[PDB]
């Protein structure tokens, strides 16, 4: 209790908050799905509605600390107000997305942090081909708001999409599931542009 | 009135606040689900909507006091803002849950909390065979979002869910409804989850 | 201006906020509800729509003042976050409750509060036969969620729901309406529940 | 800029907030509706759904200031959180109000306010005989929440609802519309109520 | 870090708050419509849903910074709360317009600014004719709320909407899509009102 309560205190309360990374100190940030359902399909629209974990990893300085000065204290949770994350954003999206999970990180004493949302997405999708065999296939993009390749690197920790929570018996059947990170130049703006492609081939059971 | 006033004082705002079990200090909570409607079925999603209570229990230190030095003030009423509540989350939740009750909780003078949530969830389910006699069983887990069985212990009081509550004209009729603990690990991280599997059968009303 | 700002600020800023009821110093609240539309019926789910203005009244001591040494001042208007409000909650509802108005109270300094929210409510009603002439009949419960009878007592002005802001072109037509005070225990608890039954008996409008 | 930053701040950070009219001090609201698209009505409920503009014009001297002290500054505007706003609300509404403008208000040296908010209501409405040529006519009150005529005094400028900014193509055609003070007393309460109602027969465009 | 953390304590905290523009002292404000999708149509109600990125760009002096004294940094990141922003608005919309996007801009040593927030739209159109092969055409003005051409000017970089983010397999194809300012006075009040009229021509 009173351990951690200090140690909460020294890093929220005595700093000024951090202002997020710049071209000098860049930072890298690591995602991660793991598909859940694909709830529904809709071919009046183009939007597809997918539910997943989105995992967040990044680590930040003003985060560190010595686990013997502070009860032997190797990690703590915190609401993710309590700290800055990431602007991760779906690019196609049609609708806000909903959080079904608690706003809440997981801070480690050498200043890594972990943060998993759960979520209900809405994208655009032409689903036509999901009843024949072959399937049909979708993407989306998920790539900082407001920041280049200079100031936020993604990457995933692999290609393949974690479908181990996948429900059994969803309407959809995945055949596959890839998340690849990806550069851009646009015609816009001079800096490149990361983003990591999230990418499901899929069709109805049967 | 000014008894109760100094006992709230005390407890929150002359502590830090309760930061959460550690493994260390772990901590144990129990849940206990009252089915009430199943209100709707969608086939084209496998979704179900279910309403209930969720009973959660737990007990902290934090929150003793002596009824003596308070007025025998034996147990408080207090909005679940101004405490620690466990992260307690249905895993296979399509939407998010909406809430049907007030926030508040009940404290009582050796420290257990009682806090009882009315509920409306969208889960994951493939309903076909409602129709059928037999039924069809659907399930969900409900486990903490971020702490682990070696943080927070769930526990059920009771492998029956209690249908006392659940409404007389349901469109559908339980048959069966489990609350059951588990331990699970996950390829992702090292340590072992706890969680409540809550299962329930059932099938369109008839006779 | 000046004077009600003294007010506020001697009733606000220098106490603590009335932390609510005890089995000591219970507390007794009056409802009254003023039907309004019956909007929605829907046969596939059994949930009812029903929109209505729900009066509360209770009386606080930590509320009084002499109007005297206060500009001569009755009563007051105030944000309804700036006082304890009772937790009344709809015991069979399927979907949270969409406030309709400001949330806003009136005290007096008698420390009576009257506080009236215009809610749409989703409940639980089977309501097949609504197309025939005897019509159908549904219920609900209105409660506290976590206190007793030893710490609220309810109860109605009168037996009649006041359905004199009811819709005249409404899809549906009122034949009963009823808000009755009820006492029950349960298996669960020692103490004693108070709930005002809400009962409406209903039908499709004719010509 | 640093002339109107002076104003707002001697006007809100530098008093306690205006704390709404009593019976001593009362004050009278003005409203003005313009209607814009009557998108959908439900013969399932009688609901009617209905997108408008609401013009509130108030008075205050809490508000006034001298454009000679403050840069010859006649007006300006500000979020309609910095201020007190009146409670005007639709007595038939079955699903909450939604917003469709900013939340800004226009304060003019004389202590006037302007506050204009767009908005969607959903109320109360037997729509049968739409189809008809005759039409179909629909009322709802506006009206203070929890102030009296004692406190507060409705107004019309105008007993035509201003019909200029109505879509051409909605699919109803709007044949009368009128906004009319009232005055009530109700079973329960000493005081008259004033509220301004809303009239409005329309019907299927051909 | 450090350097960041005090060049914005020098803006925000240590002076009041931008509050707006003035007839004074004018504020131009510049459009740029990123279409997207159009998602739905709705025949029983002439509402059409669509869902683009609306770049908007203004410039301040008191946002202005020399780089030299705050670590040569020329450009930050910040909630769109920190600072004022204008509050343009869809005329004709039938619905909250529901945001897609964080809600961060992005400030310059110069003083400009740029914010471009995502959004799904659902406005006024009759769609009737959008599987015939010509099409149908909609538009949407896009107005400050509360300001008039005195006090902010909008004006497009471009009368093409871009349309390079466009949806491949969008249940409609985008015939034509234009961006253009409009003045109009009214005759009971002196001043000119601006706006960004939203045009875009579409079918199946
Ligand atoms: O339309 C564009 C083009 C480009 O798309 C790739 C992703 C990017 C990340 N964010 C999302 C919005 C965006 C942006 C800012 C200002 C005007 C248009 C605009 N976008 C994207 C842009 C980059 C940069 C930025
Ligand atoms: O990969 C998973 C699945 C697994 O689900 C069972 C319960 C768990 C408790 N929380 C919920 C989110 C979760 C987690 C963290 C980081 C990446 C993915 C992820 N999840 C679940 C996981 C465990 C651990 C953790
Ligand atoms: O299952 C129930 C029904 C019973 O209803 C009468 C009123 C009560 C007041 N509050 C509202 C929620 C409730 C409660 C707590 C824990 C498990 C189940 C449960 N409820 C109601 C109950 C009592 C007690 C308590
Ligand atoms: O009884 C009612 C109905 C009536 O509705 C028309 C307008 C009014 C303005 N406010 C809204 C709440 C209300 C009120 C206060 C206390 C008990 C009942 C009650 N309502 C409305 C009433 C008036 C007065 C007041
Ligand atoms: O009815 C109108 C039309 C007119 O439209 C051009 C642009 C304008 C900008 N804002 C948006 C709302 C509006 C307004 C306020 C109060 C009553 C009517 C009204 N509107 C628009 C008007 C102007 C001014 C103002």
């Amino acid at each position: 209790q009173a351990n951690l309560m200090r140690l909460k205190s020294d890093l929220f309360n005595r700093s000024p908050m951090y202002p997020g990374p710049t071209k000098d100190d860049p930072l890298t940030v690591t995602l991660g799905f793991f598909l859940q359902d694909i709830v529904k399909v809709d071919s009046s629209t183009n939007e597809v509605d997918l539910v997943y974990y989105e995992r967040q990893r990044w680590k930040l300085n003003s985060l560190m600390w010595d686990p013997n000065e502070y009860g032997n204290i190797t990690d703590f949770r915190t609401s993710a107000a309590d700290i800055w994350t990431p602007d991760i954003t779906a690019a196609s999206s049609t609708r806000p997305v909903q959080v079904l999970s608690p706003q809440i990180a997981v801070v480690t004493h050498d200043g890594s942090v972990m943060f998993s949302p759960a979520q209900r997405l809405s994208f655009m999708c032409d689903p036509t081909g999901v009843d024949s065999e072959e399937g049909v296939t979708c993407a989306v993009k998920f790539e900082s708001w407001v920041y280049s390749g200079f100031e936020i690197d993604l990457k995933t920790d692999t290609d393949q999409v974690d479908l181990s929570s996948y429900y059994a018996s969803s309407k959809y059947e995945i055949l596959s599931a890839t998340q690849t990170r990806q550069v851009q130049h646009y015609s816009c703006c001079p800096e490149p542009y990361i983003d990591v492609n999230l990418v499901v081939k899929f069709r109805e059971r049967r």
